[PDB]
């Protein structure tokens, strides 16, 4: 349901381990992420969600947001799952998910980025530059990129310590735990991102980026364990994208170029998607499509979006019985997106944004100045 808004086209060894012998790292990896990710947690989240509040929603958290059939479908899912077996998959699951796994969702969102976890980064907000904190902890030294599977025999073994994290966190009973080992089996079979792979992928990353770093430090004789992940990464991820700090100390075999290695040898794909540098700057990645920038003026860490991605952004429209409307906001968005963007850009960019809509409409968008942009984000969540 897309359509062209108004203004479109006017914005111009070497080897792989086995299970058996990573049964002991991966059982110590969880143990190094369940320390970090049960951090603040609240006996008032530890609650299984009923279809209403799963549906509907609760007001237990802000993160916690045909009709008799749907309802039915989750109660013979869910039965099928207390018994030990499993339905087919695709709507009856993710309310079932939600119902077992939103709550911890929530715990997780409530206690981001220092938790590694950044699902919920507001980016406008000081969580951009709490997040600068957490990446520049150890060092200069930052690498970020995504990973991708392609052997599963390790990802599985990973995958079902997840459900073990969740149940550690609800602390719920032998009957809800199966539920939740059920339910996490057909979790891939079903900037966002959805409350069922991405939590799910960002402990991917925080437990197989503590393996690579035992891997790295035994390839290279250095006299460190995995408990010492602590002190020389600092990470956070949302899904299977990450940005990965570490202390020049550890620096040269635990780096981009090693990291990699280690993840091919756990069956995974590790890619740097700014294209290979065995480190980088902090003002050089890019997270979740936005970089890292510093107002040498306003002294604020802002996170602008890639240039490509805002001026595709009012050309297009949801198809629907507002198109003006759609136009509007999208070319608003847009320029307030370029609000955080170097101000010389702004200059630019928001002048030819506002002039195609009302050489067009016969109206005007409904701007701010780069100052007052500014502003509006400093009066909102900074003071």
């Amino acid at each position: 349901d897309i359509r062209p808004s108004l203004v479109h086209g006017q914005i111009s060894k070497c080897a792989m381990d086995t299970p058996y012998i990573d049964k002991d790292m991966i059982d110590e990896a969880y143990q190094l992420t369940k320390s970090v990710w049960l951090k603040g947690m609240r006996d008032e989240l530890k609650k299984v969600l009923t279809y209403e509040e799963a549906i509907c929603g609760s007001e237990v958290s802000e993160y916690i947001s045909l009709n008799e059939d749907v309802r039915l479908a989750v109660q013979q899912r869910i039965q099928a799952a207390r018994e030990g077996k499993r339905l087919p998959v695709p709507m009856d699951f993710s309310i079932a998910f939600r119902m077992y796994y939103l709550g911890f969702i929530a715990h997780l969102m409530e206690n981001r980025i220092t938790n590694e976890v950044s699902i919920g980064t507001n980016v406008y907000s000081q969580d951009w530059s709490k997040t600068v904190r957490k990446l520049t902890k150890f060092g200069n030294k930052v690498i970020a990129g995504d990973f991708s599977t392609f052997d599963g025999s390790l990802n599985v073994c990973i995958m079902e310590k997840f459900a073990d994290l969740a149940n550690e966190f609800y602390d719920d009973g032998k009957e809800n735990n199966l539920i939740r080992h059920v339910l996490l089996m057909d979790v891939y079979n079903s900037p966002s991102g959805n409350p069922a792979t991405t939590p799910l992928n960002c402990f991917i990353n925080s437990m197989g980026l503590r393996m690579c770093f035992a891997i790295c430090a035994k390839n290279a004789g250095i006299k460190m364990t995995m408990k010492d992940f602590g002190k020389h990464v600092s990470m956070v991820s949302y899904g299977d994208d990450n940005v990965i700090n570490f202390s020049d100390e550890v620096c040269e075999w635990y780096n981009m170029e090693t990291i990699a290695k280690a993840f091919e040898t756990l069956g995974f794909t590790y890619t740097d998607e700014l294209k290979v540098p065995k480190w980088r700057s902090i003002k050089d990645v890019q997270y979740l499509k936005r970089k890292f920038r510093y107002d040498e003026q306003r002294k604020v860490w802002e996170a602008p979006l890639c240039m490509d991605t805002i001026l595709e952004m009012p050309n297009w429209c949801r198809g629907g019985l507002d198109i003006q409307e759609g136009t509007k906001l999208n070319c608003e968005n847009a320029i307030m997106e370029l609000s955080m963007h170097e101000e010389s850009v702004f200059d630019t960019w928001s002048k030819i944004i506002d002039r195609a809509y009302a050489n067009a409409t016969g109206d005007h968008l409904d701007i701010n100045t780069y100052r007052g942009y500014a502003q509006e984000r400093f009066l909102e969540y900074y003071m």
